[PDB]
């Protein structure tokens, strides 16, 4: 039962942070990890591996951390380092952070990710709010039949608050694929025809579990490269890494400023 | 252990318990269709699915539905009131087992029904729609190994013709089968329109494939319980979806009975 | 972490292959598509033939029966590994088994993989019996044979250079985008219209994972489809494996002769 496990995690977080409950959670994906320090200095820093349900028993190594950071008047749970579906782990582990945070009282989830840009106006290094998504993984983190509507899965209200911080923020449709491989140029032309503006390898399941758990969602992509076949040249791993490293401080500041308005 | 073997074993229990050697037609009632049972016709036999070989997975449980034996016209029909979807996490063998068991019990025609969101402009809530073809978007198949089944005319034009003889105004449409259990985003719905879908659901495709692989004809019927996500400008309503299925239950059952009678 | 380890198994299979064939390393590997079996002879006289069942990592423990063979064939100045028989994802086994032949071949020295298949034709000009080079693909399986975070760019996954060489062999060769679906069932007419909208010219039940694994392992790939039928709904006639096998046998000698002449130019 994912619910009872998130419940236990929430209890551990409360006792380890001294904070009765948190209000917001932020998931830092690829291209957003170096922006952690910019969100604010943490009051508590604890390894995900020491928290119930975060890391699967078999496969291991060293998970990220879970930070408790005060931002504005909020107590924010910051997840630095997520476990991906491409490793083969059940999706309950992928969405556990969201479920635990909700159990911890978090009602807003800020989900970030690295993404390839498909719409012509999007540039490398540009953060883009997610207006909607295309779940192209043929999976779901939900088991059983509860009713879960995904209309406005990415709260228009929260996107409006984000624009108070930066009125020029672009908005677009994110396509979530299984990965880990990047797409062929043919696949990118396909995604374009399907209405995708951004392409990535995460986030969709977290959004679904979030909405199912009663939380609002703000998604933010960092365009780390133009999608395959667009430039006429192969992708550059170096560029993808630099996109995240360079905008680190700027991205951390933006998120803190936005979250403060929540 | 074997899928076909379990189907045969199930057919045997069905035969003995219903007192009917073979059933000519099988009906799988989808979400929202349950209350149509009475209008379909009173059963002569009712047996718990949990008491039939192969119907329930080992681990996850609780209590499955019922299997009905109903005389309709000059036919003996197996009516499955309660199914298990792929989104429930079980191997597809359990999802299509009712179809294979029905075939083993003699069913040559499978009538597969379901609840679906409507994408084509002319479709209205409460409208039954004949499935003309499907888009299997689950990235899966209930077939394992080299079972290369042709899916041209998967939904018998013959049976669709008979259905129209019952109601000449019945519309047809392409059904998009997704994994579920979450409903779609407006963007996903726009994507489905581009791909040629008229209806969107969370079942049926695997049942259709298994039916065809087993050599049975298929009539597909969707009940539009809501307009697809992003079309009304308002969020989907669980209350309204459920209200829609109950509201058209009697009408759906009566429709099914008249069409089947023509087989 | 996962046991067995893909790369360890590939290297061990390479060693077995080297000892059994008496050849230290091979230069090219050919994976034969379904229906293409009778084309093996056309490729050339084998110096070594061995059961795939006698090679580590090729056959899953549970499900069995009898796998194909692996042949060592000299083609031009090349020592070529020919895989007559393979396993597809629809058989239900981990993709590790689907791409192991490619990984084993690379570990054996092959830096060029020639992946062949039977496909339904969707683009109007492609005809039954026509060999088509694969220019790109659409992986519609929602899976990947990769489980690590390594950066893998699929741009030019099907080497433009190799397609250039294939055309020096046959300047008439057409090219097309191949859509790989899970199978084993064939497509409905509606799904075929959908694939056409997505940009697919050919449709099949293999190849995509092999290509991805090959690119990840550092090998170039030349993809070759044999149109064995027009995709569902085009002719209004139902498809059949028999039909596919028929086209495969009918073009066997021509396909093998073509592969041989193209590989000779590598
Ligand atoms: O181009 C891309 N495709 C898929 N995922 C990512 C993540 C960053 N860039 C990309
Ligand atoms: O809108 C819908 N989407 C997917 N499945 C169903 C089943 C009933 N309505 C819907
Ligand atoms: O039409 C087809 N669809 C899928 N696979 C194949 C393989 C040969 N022909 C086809
Ligand atoms: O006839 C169908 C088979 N041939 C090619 C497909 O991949 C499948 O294995």
């Amino acid at each position: 039962d994912p619910d009872e496990l998130a419940r236990r995690a929430a209890q551990v977080i409360a006792d380890r942070t001294g904070i009765g409950e948190h209000d917001v959670a932020v998931v830092l994906g690829s291209g957003w990890l170096p922006a952690v320090a910019a969100l604010g200095s943490p009051t508590t820093v604890l390894p995900q591996a020491e928290l119930p349900g975060f890391v699967p028993p078999t496969a291991a190594g060293h998970a990220g951390e879970l930070l408790s950071v005060p931002i504005g008047a909020h107590r924010v749970l910051v997840l630095a380092g997520r476990i991906h579906a491409y490793e083969g782990h059940d999706l309950r582990y992928v969405v556990h952070p969201v479920r635990a945070a909700r159990a911890a009282g978090a009602q807003i989830m800020v989900l970030t990710n690295a993404a390839g840009g498909l719409r012509a106006d999007l540039q490398v290094g540009q953060p883009v709010l997610i207006s909607d998504h295309l779940n192209l993984t043929a999976r779901s983190p939900l088991v059983g039949g509860e009713f879960v509507d995904l209309t406005d899965a990415y709260s228009p209200r929260l996107r409006e608050l984000a624009r108070q911080s930066d009125p020029q923020l672009a908005e677009g449709v994110y396509a979530g694929l299984p990965g880990p491989h990047y797409e062929t140029p043919a696949e990118i032309r396909m995604l374009q025809t399907l209405g995708a503006d951004l392409v990535g390898m995460s986030t969709v399941h977290e959004t679904i579990a979030a909405r199912a758990a009663g939380a609002e969602v703000l998604g933010v992509s960092l365009v780390t490269n133009l999608a395959a076949g667009i430039t006429g040249e192969p992708l550059s791993h170096a560029e993808v890494l630099a996109a995240g490293a360079a905008s680190a401080t700027r991205m951390g500041a933006l998120l803190a400023d936005v979250i403060a308005r929540f």
